[PDB]
């Protein structure tokens, strides 16, 4: 088959962030894979379902946690566009995800790299793997949700 | 002054009933959190730690409880809410009251391991957030042992 490696799974959560653009969302879209194959996908909801919680990870996790039945996701990965906040990065160690990889970093709400570093705080029982893949359009769908949050503002 | 007021119940009281919500949640078999959402003294939403009951891991108290308080007032941000809890948020839920931009939190035990207020991480007053959630711990000796009862009933198993 064709490769599908970090950025071919990231590219398809592009595609979840690319759907919370266009519903008038913070473009952020996870999914969540076990050996490959797509578990779950989902997209921050926040302005749709009037839930500050309902980051695109979380709706991921709960997702995932249905389909298989499990409140734990062991051995499972976890695909972001942005790097997770820090509600979502205890998430991540609540549910005992393998590793996350994402493909851009949020200086004022990550909790992986930026603010706190969450996953690898030496207390946790469940260590978290992780890994920062940078990918331009990443970066650039959340740029221009900005610039169009101005514009939408006097 | 045209219509009857009063003061609003106590901390204690509301703690209190969140203990009730607590307990409730011992008897399904789940960590035994219990929390309550307040608007102006009145009780919008009350919830407890449901994870096994949900096969959820997110399922905390405080997360049912936002979502739920979320809904009842058809918004995202629940300005001049306070949250009474019965252990200390977790980092997981310590983040969601602020990205919620609840007022306050009060919560009667503390959390060691997972605590998010004063324990592990002071996810609350860290400066970079734009919201700043206020916080008190209102011990009631009570809250703490009911978490020991659960954790003793798991090893005596
Ligand atoms: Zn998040
Ligand atoms: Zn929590």
């Amino acid at each position: 088959g064709s490769h599908m490696g970090k950025e071919y799974f990231l590219k398809v959560a592009l595609r979840e962030a690319k759907r919370a653009f266009e519903k008038g969302e913070v473009p952020v879209g996870a999914i969540i894979v076990k050996e490959g194959e797509i578990i779950s996908k989902a997209h921050n909801s926040v302005e749709e379902l009037k839930d500050p919680t309902a980051h695109a990870e979380m709706l991921a996790i709960k997702e995932a946690c249905r389909r298989l039945n499990t409140k734990y996701l062991e051995g499972c990965e976890l695909y972001v566009t942005l790097e997770p906040c820090i509600m979502c990065s205890y998430a991540l160690v609540l549910s005992r995800i393998e590793k996350v990889i994402f493909s851009a970093l949020d200086k004022k709400h990550g909790g992986v790299v930026s603010v706190f570093n969450i996953l690898d705080e030496p207390t946790l029982n469940h260590r978290v793997k992780w890994e920062y893949y940078p990918l331009e359009e990443a970066s650039e769908l959340l740029s221009e949700f900005f610039k169009k949050l101005r514009n939408n503002i006097i």
